[PDB]
């Protein structure tokens, strides 16, 4: 049972890195977030005095309660009449986002039905879409293993693989969707980054803004750009724990000379 | 590539998903948004002072109010789902930095938790099998797996979804919708523990950290018993046509 000792030491070691990482990210982007928030903050407060004096004709505290019920919504009398957000297309699209985990969440489930239905239909999904992610994965792994036919040749061949990778699945979909959502240059870089991540916070979405040729395609760069940085990600985890046995070996080294 | 024809297969589960959801959502959508068009127009008549006109100004006004927060914590807990690739979305980043560094944070974070959550789930892993070499010829594997996830489903869905239950405000079925699509990796953000005072929020990070390497092992196991089901009906299409051939030769 050394090993299990050996195991322990080892987990708790990167545990604190993770929370050490954490705290690092945490407190940059909060200092990247809370100016524009307070910003924000005081100035829907102007907003909401400066049209409460304008109007205080309604019972005044409803305004709260009616911005509760606004934020419900998350209309009007030009327009009283949408398209569905569970259409015959929209649904397919979510139970995508349910099978690939992504999950952007901008339409959920409401019907206690839809959401027992979600939990069994993801439970089945995802190694069902795991599955296909592995035999995409697989398939273009051996397209590039075609393509790609000791150590310096294999870098090169590696830096080739990743500048492919990111003009196929990050360059030319992520201007596909500046054009046709009207997206920054940016917003399409980070909206492709946590897609494909899997992460999907769902502020930005391509099938959320209201071709029917768009989404078939969509989908299916997700499935195949899913398996690219599934790709990526395990170079990244490897990248790192090179540089983690290194500067492992360097730290030990560094304590024992002590400037001689 | 025959294999790889799972694709057709996961497309099917996918519109006969969407056929259900369809079916299970649109209804209630319309209900809903029926109902709202009732509460503008109590509100235009009600106050008649409010026209047509402001309440437009209000409404956008509000959705652009849609776009505390990142405090001391909550940007410690964003920076937990980036990693463990949840993202509840319910606080995303605005700052044009923040999201090249929430990308960067990103990219590389992910691959970081994952060797820990892979180091917690061999530990984890281990743990279980002390207890369970045992407890615990052929046969008996199914009643160790049955024991296994029944004794799971406890620990990281029954007892959390409780205190869910309880101290969040939700129901039972909200609990464990929560659970699955917290636990999934999938995250939708529609519900969120710490998303609506430092002990309530910790303790559910390190049920993520655990319920997480659970989940995993418990999708794993599916995809084994998918994998299982699918060459015992791929043996038994070949049953059926080798004796509909017989048939057909008599
Ligand atoms: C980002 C942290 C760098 C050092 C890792 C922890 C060293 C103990
Ligand atoms: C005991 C192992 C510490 C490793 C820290 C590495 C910092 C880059
Ligand atoms: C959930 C039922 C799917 C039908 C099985 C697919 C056999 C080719
Ligand atoms: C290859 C047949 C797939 C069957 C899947 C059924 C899962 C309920
Ligand atoms: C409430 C249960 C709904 C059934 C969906 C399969
Ligand atoms: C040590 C097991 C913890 C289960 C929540
Ligand atoms: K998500
Ligand atoms: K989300
Ligand atoms: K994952
Ligand atoms: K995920
Ligand atoms: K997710």
């Amino acid at each position: 049972s050394a090993i299990n000792v050996m195991k322990w030491k080892t987990v708790s070691t990167i545990f604190l890195v993770v929370v050490l990482y954490l705290i690092i990210g945490a407190t940059v982007f909060k200092a990247l977030e809370q100016p524009q928030e307070i910003s924000q903050r005081t100035t829907i407060v102007i907003q909401r005095e400066k049209f409460l004096r304008a109007h205080p004709c309604v019972s005044d505290q409803e305004l709260d309660e009616l911005i509760q019920q606004i934020v419900a919504a998350d209309p009007l009398g030009a327009s009283s009449n949408q398209v569905s957000h569970w259409d015959l297309g929209s649904s397919f699209f979510f139970a995508g986002t349910v099978i690939t985990t992504i999950g952007f969440g901008n339409i959920s489930p409401r019907t206690e039905g839809g959401k027992i239905f979600c939990i069994i239909y993801a439970l089945l999904g995802i190694p069902l879409f795991g599955f296909l992610l592995a035999g995409v994965g697989d398939q273009l792994g051996t397209i590039f293993g075609k393509g790609i036919a000791q150590t310096k040749i294999r870098i090169i061949s590696t830096i080739i693989f990743i500048l492919f990778g990111c003009v196929l699945f990050v360059a030319l979909p992520a201007v596909i969707f500046k054009h046709i959502e009207g997206w920054s240059a940016l917003d399409a870089i980070y909206f492709v980054v946590i897609t494909l991540t899997t992460i999907g916070f769902g502020d930005y979405v391509a099938g959320g803004s209201d071709l029917d040729f768009y989404k078939p395609v969509v989908w299916f760069w997700i499935l195949v750009g899913l398996a690219y940085f599934a790709a990526v990600l395990s170079m990244i985890g490897d990248w790192l724990r090179v540089i983690a046995k290194k500067t492992k070996e360097a730290v030990g080294e560094f304590r024992a000379h002590a400037a001689e």
